[PDB]
């Protein structure tokens, strides 16, 4: 059972206009397999766009790729992102732990998306009591975006609701 293919998708931007299927493929093939891989042209004057598509056989080789980021193609840097589920940002809202959840609880479950700067366990500003939500922000977005496409996540034994904050 494969996962599904919008999962498997790395979109790459900022290439150079010089890379081509054939520059970008052997590249992307270091991390996995590649079922598809594409520069976008111009129809008419098949000049580069400056971006393009790879899409790895699996969700664990799209992780291998961005955790080997940065990519330096054709003598250039790049900007891989997973495909839209792009609202670029590192921070998400955590929703549904109610008043028994802790920072530990939320770190030692999302660090393992990615590296953790800040979170903020919200309080009520009259009285200091929890509210049931948090924020989190990590170091780069890839974490935020294997994040949100997961259908569930489960935190101090909450079901909870995470989704992209500003
Ligand atoms: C769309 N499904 C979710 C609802 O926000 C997103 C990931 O976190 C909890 C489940």
């Amino acid at each position: 059972p494969k996962e599904p293919e919008q999962l498997r998708k790395l979109f790459i931007g900022g290439l150079s206009f010089e890379t081509t299927d054939e520059s970008l493929r052997s590249h992307f093939e270091q991390w996995g397999t590649l079922t598809d891989c594409v520069v976008m042209r111009d129809p008419n004057t098949k000049r580069s766009r400056g971006f393009g598509f790879v899409t790895y056989a699996t969700v664990e080789e799209v992780d291998a790729a961005m955790n080997a980021r940065p990519h330096k193609v054709d003598g250039r840097v790049v900007e891989p992102k997973r495909a839209v589920s792009h609202l670029t940002v590192k921070k998400i809202f955590v929703g549904g732990i109610k008043e028994d959840t802790e920072e530990h609880h939320l770190r030692d479950y999302f660090e393992q998306y990615g590296k953790i700067e800040v979170i903020e366990i919200m309080t009520d500003r009259g009285s200091g009591k929890k509210r049931g939500f948090a924020f989190v922000t990590f170091d780069d977005h890839d974490s935020v975006d294997k994040i949100v496409i997961q259908k569930y996540h489960t935190v101090n034994g909450h079901n909870c609701e995470v989704r992209k904050a500003l």
